[PDB]
């Protein structure tokens, strides 16, 4: 370590322990910098030799951690914990987590490599007949393709082409992210992972939003195999079974919207997807982004810096050269520099992924100032629900309408229930998927799943909370799971299942904040300064206060609730409900054994 990045000595008492915590934050936003700089150049361009920088830079980050992480035990172990300063105790408790520190040497190297290799595994799969990439190829294909036989060959193609090579390696992490986290006191990773909520009900919480939010998504599940079914006939799609995973628009059938034209309730009312209009009228990546930023501006929060706009990858490199295409918004610890990474296409569900990820970025801006430890969300959940948030407000008719996408304007039920109806394909969709994703690396992570059951128990719980089955056979050569950005990526996803939650408690506070007294579904927050200054207030925030509390300033409750969320689809639940009722229905799929035929002239 570089003799300015390493600490020297403080007094073992709260005086010094800020003194500390000022030393670290000098030397903290170099070696962060360092250490985002190489990533990025890597992710941005993925070569050999970035990758040899890439883990030249984390190695870095080790040593520093281990020697500021161990300094921080010497001098506070047995203190920190009664300090007076809440902000100071989130700190020193930060730095004391070694992580991947705690590893010796040559672990450190196997890790760091492990994860390199995941990535570049993942980022750079493709399926050959000339062959297909994830983004914008076979991304295109699940989104916009009705041919079973031409779905079945992308969902199989990446499904083995990522995940099969991806096994032998998501092992020797599981295992050696395990020895590292049980240095720091954690029965295994997930639990490091779980401890971010701070909450001891955390899994039983999980659990009982999910129970209530189960029905919503049969009756969603429910409809939209009908619509299959009509389209795709009895052979491919059983009405008692689990419907294919290939035939929901999207690759991981984790949100539905792509296949909103098969299932509109009211094709009559105004076409609510807007996709055909950003084409018709010319839109590109970045007339998204400055209309992203203008709606953030509109709040009185930032715009995006100089530095975003000449720093950031918002299309995907011509020159053909390798990328992670999976979108991305980056920190960079100088407080100075903030981009994205996103291989963009113009789409309405591109537009919401850009005001997702203009939410990170806002986020970052806001909270810059406050000490590194505590640049993060009050949890990760809230991190997520940013942009979502916003986004939900721009997806309404009358805000498609201010910005000249949607040049119809009308206000009745059936024009609610298609409204409705396409955000339950985006949001009650994922519900499960968001949930079981982490279950199953929990499972994982504890030993509960070993090798042996990765895919047996992916499908297990596939199965359970989506009811989807694979289009083709699977055995424990396969590993589906390895075909989801986050699992080689390593990102935590439960994240995801609470920021779905939480957005539409955000949403119903930050519109009852501007003055909007109208159905909860229909509140456009824009230009609403009001919201605006209640949503900076979470941003300023950071991790520097209990989630729970930030939560209750807020939105006047200190837990995650459904209620908000049911509330806003109220129209839809009972409409769905009795849809299916009258088409008489089965709830769920009793024939859970079932997986449909190949086609007759497949592949050839
Ligand atoms: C779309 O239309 C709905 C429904 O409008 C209501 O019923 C229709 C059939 C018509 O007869 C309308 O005249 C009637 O308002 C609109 O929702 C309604 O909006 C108004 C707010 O502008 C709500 O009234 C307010 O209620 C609060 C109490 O919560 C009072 O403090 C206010 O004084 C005020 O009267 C009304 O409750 C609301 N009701 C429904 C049916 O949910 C909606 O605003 C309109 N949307 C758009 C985008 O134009
Ligand atoms: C992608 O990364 C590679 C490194 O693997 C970059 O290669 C360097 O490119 C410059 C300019 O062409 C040369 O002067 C260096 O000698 C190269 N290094 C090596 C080891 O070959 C490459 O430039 C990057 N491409 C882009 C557009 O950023
Ligand atoms: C597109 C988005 N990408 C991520 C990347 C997270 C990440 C974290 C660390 C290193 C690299 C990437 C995010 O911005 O949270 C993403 O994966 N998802 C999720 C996903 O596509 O699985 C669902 C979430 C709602 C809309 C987009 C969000
Ligand atoms: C696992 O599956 C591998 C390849 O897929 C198989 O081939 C197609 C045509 C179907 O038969 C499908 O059901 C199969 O999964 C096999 O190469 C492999 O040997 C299988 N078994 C093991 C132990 O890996
Ligand atoms: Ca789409
Ligand atoms: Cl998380
Ligand atoms: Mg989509
Ligand atoms: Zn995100």
């Amino acid at each position: 370590l570089d003799p300015g990045l390493q600490p020297g000595q403080f007094s073992a008492d709260e005086a010094g322990a800020q003194l500390f915590a000022q030393s670290y934050q000098s030397s903290a936003e170099q070696v962060l910098f360092q250490s985002v700089a190489a990533s990025w150049a890597h992710d941005t361009n993925i070569t050999a030799e970035n990758a040899r920088r890439q883990e030249e830079a984390a190695l870095l980050s080790q040593e520093f951690a281990e020697a500021w992480g161990q300094k921080a035990k010497e001098l506070y172990e047995p203190i920190w914990q009664q300090f007076t300063d809440p902000q100071l105790r989130r700190i020193i408790g930060a730095v004391r987590t070694l992580g991947s520190a705690n590893l010796p040497l040559a672990k450190r190297q196997q890790y760091n490599a492990l994860l390199s290799q995941m990535s570049r595994i993942y980022s750079t799969a493709k399926v050959c007949l000339t062959c297909w990439s994830l983004d914008p190829d076979l991304t295109n294909i699940l989104a916009s393709s009705r041919s079973y036989a031409m779905l079945l060959f992308a969902w199989e193609g990446w499904h083995n082409a990522a995940g099969i090579p991806l096994k032998p390696l998501y092992e020797d992490f599981t295992a050696l992210s395990n020895e590292a986290y049980k240095q720091d006191g954690f029965t295994d990773t997930g639990a490091y992972w779980r401890s971010w909520y701070n909450s001891p009900t955390f899994e039983d919480d999980l659990e009982h939003l999910y129970q209530q939010l189960e029905p919503l998504y049969l009756n969603l599940h429910a409809f939209v195999r009908r619509a299959l079914h009509r389209r795709y006939g009895d052979r491919y799609i059983n009405l008692r079974g689990p419907i294919p995973a290939h035939l929901l628009g999207d690759m991981w059938a984790q949100s539905w919207e792509n296949i909103y034209d098969m299932v509109v309730p009211f094709p009559d009312k105004p076409n609510l997807d807007v996709t055909s209009t950003m084409l018709q009228q010319g839109w590109q990546a970045t007339h998204m982004f400055r209309v992203a930023e203008e709606f953030f501006t509109s709040l009185e929060l930032s715009p995006m810096p100089p530095e975003f706009w000449e720093g950031s990858m918002l299309e995907k490199p011509a020159d053909g050269r390798e990328v992670v295409c999976h979108a991305s918004a980056w920190d960079f610890y100088n407080r100075k520099d903030f981009r994205i990474k996103q291989c963009t296409r113009v789409t309405m569900d591109q537009l919401s992924t850009v005001h997702h990820e203009m939410g990170h970025i806002q986020y970052y801006l806001q909270y810059k100032d406050l000490p590194v430890s505590l640049r993060r969300g009050a949890n990760p959940g809230f991190h997520e629900a940013i942009g979502d948030v916003l986004a939900l407000s721009v997806s309404t008719p009358e805000h498609l309408h201010k910005i000249g996408l949607l040049d119809r304007v009308t206000n009745d039920t059936e024009s609610d229930i298609n409204y409705l109806l396409k955000m339950a394909l985006e949001k009650i969709a994922f519900l499960p998927f968001g949930y079981l994703v982490d279950q199953w690396r929990w499972g994982v992570f504890s030993g509960r799943t070993p090798p042996s059951r990765y895919n047996f128990d992916w499908w297990y719980l596939r199965t359970k909370y989506q009811g989807i089955c694979p289009p083709v056979t699977r055995n424990e050569t396969h590993f589906d799971a390895g075909a989801k950005f986050h699992v080689p990526n390593v990102t935590p996803y439960i994240r995801y299942f609470v920021s779905f939650v939480l957005q539409f408690q955000f949403h119903e506070a930050l519109c009852k904040e501007a003055g909007y007294e109208g159905p909860l579904h229909q509140c456009d927050i824009y230009r609403s300064t009001k919201a605006g200054a209640k949503l900076r207030k979470v941003l300023r925030a950071g991790s520097s206060r209990p989630w729970q509390e930030v939560l209750k300033d807020m939105v006047g409750l200190d837990a995650l609730d459904a209620q908000p969320l049911l509330k806003y689809f109220q129209l839809v639940t009972q409409w769905l409900q009795e849809q299916n009722q009258q088409n008489g229905e089965v709830l769920g799929w009793p024939e859970y054994q079932w997986h449909p035929p190949l086609p007759d002239n497949y592949p050839e």
